[PDB]
C-alpha cells in the first residue's frame, strides 16, 4: 500500500529532485507554511495532471509545518473503461487563506519553468478537521 | 506509481471480497447512484482509518455512474517523525445531497456489520470542478 511522504526536519533531508522547487515553497509561503496550533485542518489543494512524476516532486516538496501533501494519487476512472490515469496531489493546510496561497505557490513557480506541466488546481475545503494536529 | 480503481460494467466484475458491500450500496444509494451530466463533479466524501484493507473495500465498493471513490491513499504524518499510518479513500459525487447519502450508506454498513472497521469521514467541496465527466 501507499505510504505518506516522509517529513523534513531540514533543508537536506529533501531529494534532490525536488529540492529546488521546496526551497522555493519555503521562501515563497514564509511565516504561512509555518505550523499554527490553533488552526484546524480544514482546508487543502488539490493538484491533477497526466504526470505523476511531477506530482510526486510538488508532493515531496509541500513538506512544512503549516503545509502538508499528500502522496501522488489519483482520480477515479471517468468512463466504465480504464481511461489514461489522471494522477492528483492533496495539499493540506490550516487556513483557506493558506490554499490559495500553496495554490499561487504552484503558478509563480509554473510561470518561472515552462519545463513544469500547466497543472489543474482546485480549492479544498473539509466539514471535519483532519487528523494532523 | 498509484493506479485508481477498476470501473464495473455489471456486479459480476466487482472484485469478491467487495461485492457484498458494493451491492448494498447500489440498493441504498438507488436512483442516486446514477450519472447526472448536468451535475458537476464539485463534492466528496473523504474516509479514514488505520486500516487500508478494509478502506480498500470500501474503495471497490463504491463505482457507480455518479459515485466513485479513488484508490487507497493516505495522510501525511503529522509530526517530524514517522508514526502509524493513516490511510483514506475519497469517494466522489456529483451534488452535496448524494456525498451526504454515502456518507450515511458506510455508516448504515457499519450499524449492519460490527465486524467493519469505523471510519471516520467528512464531507469535501471542491471550489472548481473534476475531470469525471462523459
Ligand atoms: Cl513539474
Ligand atoms: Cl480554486
Ligand atoms: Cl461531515
Amino acid at each position: 500500500y501507499q505510504q505518506p511522504p516522509v517529513p523534513y526536519r531540514q533543508i537536506d533531508d529533501c531529494p534532490a529532485k525536488a529540492r529546488p522547487q521546496h526551497i522555493f515553497y519555503r521562501r515563497f509561503l514564509g511565516k504561512d507554511g509555518r505550523r499554527d496550533p490553533k488552526c484546524q485542518w480544514k482546508f487543502a489543494v488539490i493538484f491533477w495532471g497526466n504526470d505523476p512524476y511531477g506530482l510526486k516532486k510538488l508532493s515531496q516538496a509541500f513538506q512544512f509545518g503549516g503545509v502538508k501533501a499528500g502522496p501522488v494519487s489519483c482520480l477515479p476512472h471517468p468512463g466504465p473503461d480504464q481511461s489514461p490515469i489522471t494522477y492528483c496531489v492533496y495539499v493540506y493546510c490550516q487556513n483557506k487563506d493558506t490554499s490559495k496561497k500553496v495554490q499561487m505557490a504552484r503558478l509563480a513557480w509554473e510561470a518561472s519553468h515552462p519545463l513544469a506541466g500547466n497543472l489543474q488546481s482546485s480549492i479544498v475545503k473539509f466539514k471535519k478537521p483532519l487528523p494532523l494536529t
